[PDB]
């Protein structure tokens, strides 16, 4: 009987009492990064998280910081596998920058044969210290171009665009790269980039937010959601039909939360509850594993939401061999209006949920996540049995799938100096509390998860965020950045590997 | 009868001897300087300087500083106004961010209407003050969708898209400013930017330099030079008749050098630099007053020298109200062989000429320009007799046209401090010694010049060199943008305007 911790203190950072032991044999264990986050814009074309972050500099973060040259994993990308080296980490999840291989956007205007390069050395260099890649073919940066030429995701043109890049990344690595991510957490860039405009591209309706260039946050969200979803599908089709000889598999990634009401014993608040479950996660898995939205989502945003073909349907339904599930809290949910006629309506409040870390009785859910200045009301608390109730769900609901919990992790604040920022014992905390349940819910439910990879292997550009938190398991100095330095976590993490 | 120093000690600075007295009532006094180095990326969307500046650090700049913030004219326009008020100028040459006021390239994807303001603010509180706006539509700084849509100015879309541009422009601003610039320094953008790929969009042949994504130097900078040529008289024609109502005046800009023979007895000296004079001028000059390039392009360049149809011939010949003609330096001309063979043909060694400051008894041509580190022999020097040459050349050449002088300027290294930096003589000398050139060749040979704007307004980023020399008559701290402070030079120039 695995009894695991939900509130500090924990005692889960004893390798003793919880290692890499404590999982299936062949359960990978690693960390994960971006592109956009890493690499900087050297050697690559320019896509629309530097667009954004240059065209709406408060918006990359507080400190206006960006990718330009972030930790310069272009240059040291070997140093990034140095890091994975002394963990013994046996899986590392990158993404491949579209605009380093296809600066162009469109494959047809050529190929960046240096960038495609780039990314056979560092494959090589992982296969050759045994870490398996999963890699990421979009993690949200889109070629400037294909933004600018049909706002990408807002058009049914990103998906053959979106199709021939996925196939050059085939041709080209997936000799060696087994793991494919098609777009990292769908629900992101539509809610974020299309409907609050705090993510690239920073379209929005104008009351929403002034600054937006252009949008419709009440439409856009579902109209980039379901195109998505669309090439999403495509690819794996492609992957599936193309390259089975490769012997790999391939799925998107969702961000997960789990969702518990408000107030436990209130219907409503247990009814925006299972409302939040449909619209964050069913959005995606509704078509992901039946090939239709969720019925609510169908019956509240009505002629705003999509409406697939029977041939798309088909497409998009069973498009996965694995789930890379992303997991980081988990929230409190109670009614909210719809206000459906206000011009600041967003596809976000079509849920009609309104979320917080603290329920009805003033219960906050879990340790700090991620503390606001701006206001301490605005604080994130994290929840580890989420991470439980999340595998739990997916197995239940979305028909026992293949998982690999693809990002997890917590952020230090950036004003700690070094000394400070490499005593992490927090993200020991975060990590080890998380990793407990994880093993109690593949033994308990019976969860098909095959591996686990923290974020974030080292300090990197933070979305929204600049430079001001770090995640990584590895210090960067942001004045040297040559070095990635283990910090009490990343340690911690190489002793829970090989204990 | 004037005289005008050659050499150093210049005694010019002195505007009892000098000053805006000496030249006609009308004559416009000012600065210049350019949207992509001044203003800053915030607002706008992304260009092929960003690109190039961003995917080839190393060749925005020894410091890798690029325009993402630089002196953030977009915040501080009304400083750029305070100088120029400071001054008394009556003239500002400024440019228009094509991707700030269509950060989608092309007109029909919409327009910037919060970047058509910015430039409607500027260009108002630019006319409270007495001060004449000469606005030029193309700085170098393409909207990046165009270069990976069809590669910019070398794909013949680009003459309607410019047009689309061009006529926006024209509809916002065309009722306050009366003088407007087509595109900068005609010859810059083929040679650097598809020939040696010092400039953006950084194309060029393979052995030129391994960096360059794709490219021919060997025929791209005729193709894309014909271009620029086709897309400026496009504007020029939709200008004079679409908007011949709002009685300004239009023009492309040169860069223009005087060119002197390497050994002045010595024919073949002689014959390289009067090829270099049809190569450098006259590759431009020739359509622009003639329809046709000249014959000994024609001759040498053959096939690579593309040809205009008859309606393209009209449409280009004649093409300018005015002409601005930048002017920096001359050069001495010894032949140099042609080598059309060798893979790394470069477009500029089909002028047949080898340009140096010292000339065959080594005599260095004039007072130091700019000094350079990796080579002592590499060293600029300058001519203030070549602006005297330059002009004279332009009235006997290509048919007296209406010029004004829409740079002239020096830089001062980015190592010295505050103080040394302020202490800016070198530029009095440089400025005044060139000012009475100017003043001797309108006096002496009746050419019709009618303004002077000096290079720069203030210290901007600099195209190749980042933040490593200034070239502004009013100082900007790098870690405090905010103020523009009038250097020595900036003082002077105040004197010589209001004496
Ligand atoms: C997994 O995918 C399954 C499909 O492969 C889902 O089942 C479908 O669920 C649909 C509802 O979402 C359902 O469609 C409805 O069918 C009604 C009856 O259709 C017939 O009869 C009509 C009159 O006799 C006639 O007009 C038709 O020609 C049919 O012969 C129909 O009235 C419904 O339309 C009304 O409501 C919808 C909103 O749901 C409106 O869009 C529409 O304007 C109208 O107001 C509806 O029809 C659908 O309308 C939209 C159109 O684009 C669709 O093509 C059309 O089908 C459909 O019958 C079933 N299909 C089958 C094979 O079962 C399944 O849904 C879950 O299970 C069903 C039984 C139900 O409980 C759903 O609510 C559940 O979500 C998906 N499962 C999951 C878990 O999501
Ligand atoms: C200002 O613009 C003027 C044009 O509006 C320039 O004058 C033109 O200059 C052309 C030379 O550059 C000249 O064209 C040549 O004409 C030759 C004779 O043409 C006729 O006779 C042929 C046989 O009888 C016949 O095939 C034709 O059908 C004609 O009836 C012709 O042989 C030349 O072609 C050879 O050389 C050219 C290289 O210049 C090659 O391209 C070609 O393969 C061939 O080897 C040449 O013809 C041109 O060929 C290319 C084609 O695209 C052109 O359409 C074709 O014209 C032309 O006759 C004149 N036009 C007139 C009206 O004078 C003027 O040039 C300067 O002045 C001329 C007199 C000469 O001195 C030039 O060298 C000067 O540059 C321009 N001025 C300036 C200052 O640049
Ligand atoms: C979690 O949700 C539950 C269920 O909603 C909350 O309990 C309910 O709380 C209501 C007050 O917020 C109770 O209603 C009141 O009943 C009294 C006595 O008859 C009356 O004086 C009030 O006006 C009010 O009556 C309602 O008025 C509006 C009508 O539309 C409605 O039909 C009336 O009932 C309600 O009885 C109670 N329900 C139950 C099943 O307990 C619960 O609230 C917390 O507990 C209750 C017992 C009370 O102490 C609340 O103040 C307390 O906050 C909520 N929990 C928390 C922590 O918020
Ligand atoms: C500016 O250009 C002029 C004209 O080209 C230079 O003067 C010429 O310089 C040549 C040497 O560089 C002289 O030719 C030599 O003549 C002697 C005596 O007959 C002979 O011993 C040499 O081999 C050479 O002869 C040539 O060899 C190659 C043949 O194809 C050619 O036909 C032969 O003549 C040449 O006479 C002279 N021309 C004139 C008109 O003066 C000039 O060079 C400078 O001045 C000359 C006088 C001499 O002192 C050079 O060393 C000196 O550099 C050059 N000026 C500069 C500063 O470079
Ligand atoms: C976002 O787009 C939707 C749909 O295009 C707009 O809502 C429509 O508004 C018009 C005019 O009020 C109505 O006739 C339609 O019934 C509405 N359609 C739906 C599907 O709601 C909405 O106004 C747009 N929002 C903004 C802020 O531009
Ligand atoms: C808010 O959260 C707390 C903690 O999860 C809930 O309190 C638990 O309530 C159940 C019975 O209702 C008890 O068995 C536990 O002992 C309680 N735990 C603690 C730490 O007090 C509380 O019920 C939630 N409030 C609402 C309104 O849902
Ligand atoms: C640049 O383009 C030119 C023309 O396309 C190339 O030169 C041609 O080379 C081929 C093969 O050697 C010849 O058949 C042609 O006669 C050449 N044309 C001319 C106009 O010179 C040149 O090789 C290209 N350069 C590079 C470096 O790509
Ligand atoms: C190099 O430049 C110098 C300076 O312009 C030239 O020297 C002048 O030559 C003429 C006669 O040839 C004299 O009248 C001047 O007195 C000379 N000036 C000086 C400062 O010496 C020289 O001729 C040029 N050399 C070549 C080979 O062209
Ligand atoms: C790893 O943890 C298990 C419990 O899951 C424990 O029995 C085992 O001894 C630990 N291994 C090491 C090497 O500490
Ligand atoms: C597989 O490759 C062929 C050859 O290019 C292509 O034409 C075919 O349509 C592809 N199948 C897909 C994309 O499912
Ligand atoms: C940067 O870090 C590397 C690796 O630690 C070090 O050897 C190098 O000298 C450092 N440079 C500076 C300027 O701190
Ligand atoms: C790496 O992990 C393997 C597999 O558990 C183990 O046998 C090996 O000793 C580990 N190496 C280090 C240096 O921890
Ligand atoms: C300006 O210079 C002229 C010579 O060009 C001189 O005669 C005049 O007095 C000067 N004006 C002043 C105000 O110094
Ligand atoms: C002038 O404007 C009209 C109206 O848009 C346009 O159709 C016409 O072709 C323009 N003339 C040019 C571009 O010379
Ligand atoms: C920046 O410059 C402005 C204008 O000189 C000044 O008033 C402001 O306080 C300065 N800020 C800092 C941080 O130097
Ligand atoms: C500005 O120039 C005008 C025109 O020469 C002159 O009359 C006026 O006094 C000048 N103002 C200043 C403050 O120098
Ligand atoms: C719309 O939403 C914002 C944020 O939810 C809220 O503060 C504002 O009152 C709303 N406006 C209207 C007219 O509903
Ligand atoms: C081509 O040009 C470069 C620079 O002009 C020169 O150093 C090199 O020798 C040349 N190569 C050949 C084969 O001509
Ligand atoms: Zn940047």
């Amino acid at each position: 009987e695995i009894t695991c911790q939900e509130n500090n203190p924990f005692t889960c950072g004893n390798t003793d009492g919880l290692n890499s032991s404590s999982f299936e044999a062949d359960f990978i264990f690693g960390v994960a990064s971006s592109a956009y986050q890493i690499e900087g814009t050297i050697g690559r074309g320019l896509n629309i998280w530097d667009g954004f972050t240059h065209r709406y500099p408060d918006k990359s973060g507080p400190d206006h910081g960006n990718g330009d040259t972030t930790c310069d994993s272009f240059s040291y990308w070997q140093k990034d596998i140095d890091v994975l080296d002394e963990l013994n980490a046996t899986g590392y999840r990158f993404s491949i920058a579209w605009s380093r291989i296809i600066p162009r956007g469109k494959r047809s205007r050529g190929v960046n044969q240096k960038g495609i390069d780039y990314y056979h050395g560092l494959i090589d260099g992982l296969i050759k210290k045994g870490i398996t890649p999963f890699v990421t073919l979009f993690h949200w940066d889109l070629p400037q171009t294909l933004q600018d030429e049909y706002e990408g995701f807002l058009d049914p043109q990103i998906i053959d665009d979106f199709k021939d890049y996925a196939d050059l990344c085939f041709e080209e690595f997936g000799d060696s790269v087994k793991y494919w991510l098609t777009i990292n957490q769908l629900y992101s860039v539509p809610t974020r980039g299309y409907g609050s405009a705090l993510d690239a591209p920073g379209r929005c309706s104008p009351t929403v937010d002034p600054s937006c260039y252009a949008g419709n946050s009440s439409t856009e969200p579902y109209i980039v959601a379901h195109h998505q979803l669309l090439a999403h599908a495509k690819v794996v089709d492609l992957y599936r039909k193309n390259y089975t000889h490769q012997g790999g598999k391939i799925g998107p990634t969702m961000i997960t939360r789990w969702f518990l009401p408000y107030n436990d014993t209130d219907r409503h608040s247990i009814a925006a509850t299972e409302r939040m479950k449909q619209f964050f996660l069913g959005w995606f898995m509704g078509p992901l594993t039946n090939g239709t939205y969720p019925q609510i989502m169908i019956d509240t945003v009505g002629a705003r939401l999509p409406t697939f073909s029977p041939e798309e349907t088909n497409l998009v339904k069973g498009s996965y061999d694995f789930l890379g599930l992303n997991y980081y809290f988990t929230q409190y949910a109670q009614p909210s209006p719809n206000p459906v006629n206000a011009t600041n309506h967003t596809a976000m409040m079509d849920a009609g949920a309104k979320l917080t870390y603290i329920n009805a009785s003033g219960h906050y859910i879990g340790p700090l996540f991620e503390s606001d200045g701006g206001d301490g009301s605005s604080n994130i608390y994290y929840y580890p049995k989420g991470i439980y109730s999340v595998m739990d769900y997916f197995k239940n609901k979305y028909y026992n799938p293949l998982i690999y919990v693809t990002e997890n992790g917590i952020s230090t604040p950036g004003s700690e100096n070094r000394k400070e920022s490499m005593l992490d014992y927090t993200r020991i905390d975060y990590l080890c509390s998380h990793l407990c349940f994880l093993n109690k819910v593949i033994k308990e439910k019976d969860v098909n998860v095959k591996g686990y990879l923290a974020w974030a292997l080292g300090d990197n550009y933070e979305f929204n965020n600049g430079f001001t938190v770090r995640f990584g398991l590895s210090y960067i100095n942001w004045n040297n950045v040559t070095d990635r330095d283990l910090k009490k976590s990343g340690q911690w993490y190489q002793k829970f590997i090989s204990p």
